[PDB]
């Protein structure tokens, strides 16, 4: 009689199918997905420094708009930008705008030191009524707005040296009266100019007399510009009229910030990998959440399903 | 005696010669090119939208030169630049022009809409000897130039708001003349200056006076701007000289539309890639014929050949 | 009793280990790295035609600092620039700055020609102490700084024609006074203006009066512009002051010349591949020594090892 001894494998009943080289259907006893395709939807608060912007844009939070206050000083590794942020101060605008919210964002902190300019023979910390604060009429927290003194401005020529060990970061602005009367009015003479120096760069910007549509009842403008200075260098501020002065200067530091757009809602829960849509987990080396991440996160990818094989083909009974 | 079975398999008398991992040079039975490596020479007009410049760059046609007035409100998916194409309007520049240029080809229409803006106090439709229409002077159709009225320019305040649900794409200009009896001889005043804003941007051009070389007998220029106004924005224009005013406005939409610079002739046929060297077929994955490529198209690559092996090693008799 | 007859492999007492698909460590008989890791050092004067910058940035001996000297006409393949470099010379910006250090980089030539501009009513060759050579007053070798002559300084209107086959590079300037009363004593009238022009493009820049730092003594600055001029244009320069004049121009050429920045000692030696750490050899596939590199390099890659099996797999008796 003797007998019989059989080789073989297993199978299963559920088996999955996969993609090969051959085939673009194969069954296999088991597979492993590698693109992570959704989202708790919120944001987790851990491990990374959140900074909810809530109704504040970085750059409101920097120039110092009423809506603002509490952010200064503040650090982030993550400042979440919310679509509903709106401006409550007066209207401006910021040449490369998209620039000075990337460095800031980069940088991660909104330390603000102040420093004791000396600015002789005007009048300091001008207000308007489209920047209220307590309904009192204010400004921008950073910047300081000046007149004439008496019917007089008398021109400015400024230094702040920096004997510091960093980089220091100035922002400062330029008004736009809407007439030659409001000119007038403010600043004493018919125009302004002003320039901003350092030993290695030079910027003047020219005040542009005009109307622009109302924001908040204003029909002028400021412009926004920056200006970086290395230890040893020295700032100069040269100016006869039209000059928003910054009060001090920011702290740069370069490190792993960055600034987001999202309305996910920030949770209590701890996550390494964040998008627009929420934290994802990270196990998995593909996602097709967003193209948009921050922190230790899955490549994006268009295909929403990879499957790969964990096991034999599976041939059942 | 027996029987002998052999077990074998097939050859060719012309086999070709394909790479692998282990050998540069192996022969198999068959095999099949991946790489396209040749066009018709022509253009397909089909089934893309294809729109030729002919004479006219898109800039040219968006203005108004007068070889362009066949293209007023036309679509595209694809806008054909051929070399040939020459300005015959009055001498202008573009600062950005590549940018102007990429904005409109992706919007892919060049659909306008007249609006009545209110030039109180002016001359309307200025023309030039420089932009002959049927040998009578003229301008760029889609542009006014306003000059003094009996020795007169007042102040233009000008102000048009967007009610619409699209965007709106303005063009417009600022003239350049050549010396300072010229300025004062179309605008009253010793220089002009323009800002066109709305609620989020604003932009002011200050006219240079002075000699450039001759371009169809012109020594002076025009430089051309745009901006684009929201729905529920307004676009207001202010100015006291040398506006070249615009007339209404572009569409802008969204969309696959683009542009391509060849000489290549258009034929009557269908092709769903395009290059400048033609239109090419796409059953292959890879092509080597041009990195410029408009529709579903294969990959571009440095080689010129890429076979893949459609059969088993050719072992000959 | 018959024979036995075995079939083998070989081993050795010393294997390598390396990666594979599914084991991050299995030991083969042997190996070759593929990451070049480590450099000589120093940098290869062959067979790269290499221009070592010394004391002058490229754009320093472009402007013709009187450091720089020696560098003039002198060709590259690649550019050394040095980080002791420093300018000794008056103090100047170049908006864009660079974008005319790339531009320059890759044309490859200081070849420069001199041309007879005519600079009616005027005194040329200002110098000033700022820019000694040999002690005495000087300037940018390059560059003509025009004042009045006999407190006149009447319009300047001045043509140059391109009837070369070649593009001309012209390198041109704007001196920035530091005061109205400095304005008036080198250009006898209140402010200038400049325009440069050809038949396609044109540049106007306006100087600006003021305080910056002093460096080297000089409170004012000079800002630094470039045109391109194509063959059949012309060069129109169009000012009534404070313009630096060019004397002639560069010839720009195409090729495979670039600029690198390293401190590497220039060495008697012949290296393909260069790095900012020194010359690499170059048959292996990548390298981690830089992600800057000039010629035929292997590829910048992360890992600092990548071993591939040059042997069976190991299995010691
Ligand atoms: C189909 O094929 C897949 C892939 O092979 C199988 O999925 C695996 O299943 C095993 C067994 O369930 C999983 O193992 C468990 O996950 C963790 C593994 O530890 C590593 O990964 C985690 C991430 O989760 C890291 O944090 C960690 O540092 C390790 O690198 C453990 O958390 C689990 O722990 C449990 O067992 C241990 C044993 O000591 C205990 O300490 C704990 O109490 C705990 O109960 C466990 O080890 C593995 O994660 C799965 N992989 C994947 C990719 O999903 C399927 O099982 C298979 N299906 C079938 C039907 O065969
Ligand atoms: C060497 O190796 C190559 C690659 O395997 C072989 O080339 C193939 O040859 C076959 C047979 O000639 C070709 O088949 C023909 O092409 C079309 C296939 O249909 C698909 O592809 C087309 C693109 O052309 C798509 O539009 C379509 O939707 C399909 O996805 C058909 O158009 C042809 O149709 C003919 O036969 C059918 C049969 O029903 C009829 O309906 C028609 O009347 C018509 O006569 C046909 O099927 C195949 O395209 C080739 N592939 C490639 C990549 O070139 C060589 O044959 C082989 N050489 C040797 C000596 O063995
Ligand atoms: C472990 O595995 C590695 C990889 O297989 C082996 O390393 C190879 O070893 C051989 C033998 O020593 C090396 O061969 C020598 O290198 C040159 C080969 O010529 C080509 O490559 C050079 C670059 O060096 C090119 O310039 C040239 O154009 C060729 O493309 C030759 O320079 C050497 O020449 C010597 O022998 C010839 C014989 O005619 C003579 O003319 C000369 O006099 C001279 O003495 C020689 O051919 C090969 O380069 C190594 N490759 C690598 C990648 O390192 C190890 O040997 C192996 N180890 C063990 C223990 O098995
Ligand atoms: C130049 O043109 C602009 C735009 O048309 C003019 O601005 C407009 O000025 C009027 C008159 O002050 C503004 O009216 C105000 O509206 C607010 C909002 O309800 C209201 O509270 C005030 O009592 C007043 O009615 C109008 O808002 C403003 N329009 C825009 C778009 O800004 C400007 O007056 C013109 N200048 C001259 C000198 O003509
Ligand atoms: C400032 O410099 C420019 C450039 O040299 C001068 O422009 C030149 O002006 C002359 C005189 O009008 C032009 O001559 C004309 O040439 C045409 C072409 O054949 C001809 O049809 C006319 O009858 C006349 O001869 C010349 O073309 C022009 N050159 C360029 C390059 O534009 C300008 O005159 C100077 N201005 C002053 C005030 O000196
Ligand atoms: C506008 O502000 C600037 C910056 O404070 C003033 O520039 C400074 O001017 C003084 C007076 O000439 C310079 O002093 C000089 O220092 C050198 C270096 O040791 C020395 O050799 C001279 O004898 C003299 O003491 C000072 O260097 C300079 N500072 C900077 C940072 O450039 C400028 O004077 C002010 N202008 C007016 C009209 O007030
Ligand atoms: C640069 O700063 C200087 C120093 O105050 C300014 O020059 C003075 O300007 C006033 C008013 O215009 C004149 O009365 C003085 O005679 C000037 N002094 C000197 C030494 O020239 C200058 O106006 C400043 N520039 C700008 C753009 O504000
Ligand atoms: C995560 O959010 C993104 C961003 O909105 C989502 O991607 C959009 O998906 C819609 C379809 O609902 C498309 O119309 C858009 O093209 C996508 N937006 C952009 C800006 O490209 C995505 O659906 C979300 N993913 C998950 C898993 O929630
Ligand atoms: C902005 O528009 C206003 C409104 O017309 C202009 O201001 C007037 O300018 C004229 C002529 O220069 C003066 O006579 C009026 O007194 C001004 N009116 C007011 C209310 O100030 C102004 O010129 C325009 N700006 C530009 C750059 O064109
Ligand atoms: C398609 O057109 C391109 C564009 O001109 C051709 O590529 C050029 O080839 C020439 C050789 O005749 C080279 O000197 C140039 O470097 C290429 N041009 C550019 C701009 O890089 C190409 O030969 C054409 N291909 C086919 C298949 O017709
Ligand atoms: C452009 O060049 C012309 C030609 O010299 C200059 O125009 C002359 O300027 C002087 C002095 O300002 C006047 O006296 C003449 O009447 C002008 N001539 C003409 C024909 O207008 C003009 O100043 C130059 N522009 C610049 C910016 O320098
Ligand atoms: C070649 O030089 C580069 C450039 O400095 C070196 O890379 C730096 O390595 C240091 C560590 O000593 C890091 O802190 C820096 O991040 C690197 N520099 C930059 C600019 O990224 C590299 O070590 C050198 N490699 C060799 C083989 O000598
Ligand atoms: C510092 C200063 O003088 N501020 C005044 C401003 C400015 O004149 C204009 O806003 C300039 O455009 O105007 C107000 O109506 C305002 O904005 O509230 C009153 C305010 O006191
Ligand atoms: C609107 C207007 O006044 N147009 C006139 C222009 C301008 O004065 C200059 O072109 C400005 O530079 O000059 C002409 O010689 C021309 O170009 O044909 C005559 C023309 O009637
Ligand atoms: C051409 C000319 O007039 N050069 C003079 C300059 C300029 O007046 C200023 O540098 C302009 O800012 O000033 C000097 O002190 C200098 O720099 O050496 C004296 C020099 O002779
Ligand atoms: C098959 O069934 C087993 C037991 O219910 C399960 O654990 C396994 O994961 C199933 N299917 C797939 C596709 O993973
Ligand atoms: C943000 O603004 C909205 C009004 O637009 C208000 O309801 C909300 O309380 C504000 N929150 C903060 C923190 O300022
Ligand atoms: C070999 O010959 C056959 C018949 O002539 C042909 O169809 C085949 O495609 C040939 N060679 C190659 C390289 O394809
Ligand atoms: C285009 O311009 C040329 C002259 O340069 C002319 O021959 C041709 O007819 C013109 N065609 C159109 C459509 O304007
Ligand atoms: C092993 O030893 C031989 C002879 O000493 C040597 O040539 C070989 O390269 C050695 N090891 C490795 C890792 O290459
Ligand atoms: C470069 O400058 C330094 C002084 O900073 C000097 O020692 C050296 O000799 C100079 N060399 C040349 C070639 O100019
Ligand atoms: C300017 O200097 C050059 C030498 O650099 C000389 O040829 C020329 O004659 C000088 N011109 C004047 C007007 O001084």
């Amino acid at each position: 009689p003797g007998a019989t001894l059989c080789l073989g494998h297993h199978a299963v009943p559920n088996g999955t199918i996969v993609k090969t080289i051959t085939n673009d259907q194969i069954e296999v006893t088991n597979a492993t997905e590698l693109v992570q395709s959704s989202s708790t939807g919120g944001i987790c608060d851990s491990p990374h420094q959140i900074l909810d912007g809530e109704n504040c844009t970085l750059i409101d939070a920097l120039l110092g708009d009423p809506q603002c206050d509490g952010f200064q000083n503040k650090k982030w590794d993550l400042f979440v930008e919310r679509s509903k942020a709106y401006s409550n101060c007066y209207p401006y605008d910021v040449p490369d705008y998209a620039s000075l919210r990337s460095l800031v964002a980069s940088s991660g902190t909104l330390e603000f030191n102040n420093e004791s300019f000396n600015w002789a023979g005007v009048t300091q910390n001008g207000t308007s009524s489209a920047c209220k604060r307590r309904s009192n009429k204010s400004f921008f927290s950073r910047l300081n707005w000046l007149t004439h003194l008496k019917y007089k401005y008398p021109a400015l020529n400024v230094t702040m040296p920096n004997n510091e060990k960093f980089d220091k970061l100035y922002i400062w602005g330029v008004h736009h009266p809407v007439t030659d009367s409001e000119q007038i009015s403010l600043y004493a003479q018919a125009s302004g100019r002003i320039t901003v120096s350092t030993k290695r760069s030079q910027q003047t910007v020219i005040p542009n007399i005009g109307f622009r549509p109302r924001v908040r009842d204003i029909s002028s403008r400021i412009s926004i510009y920056w200006t970086i200075v290395k230890p040893g260098d020295i700032l100069l501020i040269n100016s006869t009229g039209n000059l928003i002065a910054p009060r001090g200067y920011f702290k740069i530091r370069s490190g792993k910030s960055s600034i987001m757009r999202s309305d996910a809602p920030i949770g209590k829960c701890n996550s390494e990998c964040i998008t627009p849509n929420g934290s994802i987990p990270n196990d998995k080396p593909f996602q097709n959440v967003n193209r948009i991440t921050y922190g230790a996160c899955p490549r994006y990818v268009k295909q929403n399903t990879l499957k790969l094989a964990t096991g034999m083909r599976n041939v059942p009974e």
